[PDB]
């Protein structure tokens, strides 16, 4: 599923991703846009052997099980082709648990490298929330 951005607005903030951890919730969409164009079937292999999964590319390394990826941890406890699904709560439950790490955000190399120190109010602006 390819999302609008404020319906996938109105389903991060039913989730309970606003203000998460202190994130607003124009962090959120931001992330999800440069990550994954708002696809939740987006899929990317890294360098190291590892796959990014679903609309906020969670990493097969340390966060899901995709079966080939040796000696990653599956800290979320599913399978990554879970995070595909049209329905965002397998992505979104995994994500809390990331940006609770230590490392908030930053974990999102797109969210610093294109959302970090800008006006994210501006991804839910006109969105009936
Ligand atoms: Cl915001
Ligand atoms: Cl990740
Ligand atoms: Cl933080
Ligand atoms: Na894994």
């Amino acid at each position: 599923k390819v999302f609008g951005r404020c319906e996938l607005a109105a389903a991060m903030k039913r989730h309970g991703l606003d203000n998460y951890r202190g994130y607003s919730l124009g962090n959120w969409v931001c992330a999800a846009k440069f990550e994954s164009n708002f696809n939740t079937q987006a899929t990317n292999r890294n360098t190291d052997g590892s796959t990014d999964y679903g609309i906020l590319q969670i990493n097969s390394r340390w966060w899901c099980n995709d079966g080939r990826t040796p000696g990653s941890r599956n800290l979320c406890n599913i399978p990554c082709s879970a995070l595909l699904s049209s329905d965002i709560t397998a992505s979104v439950n995994c994500a809390k648990k990331i940006v609770s790490d230590g490392n908030g955000m930053n974990a999102w190399v797109a969210w610093r490298n294109r959302c970090k120190g800008t006006d994210v109010q501006a991804w839910i602006r006109g969105c009936r929330l």
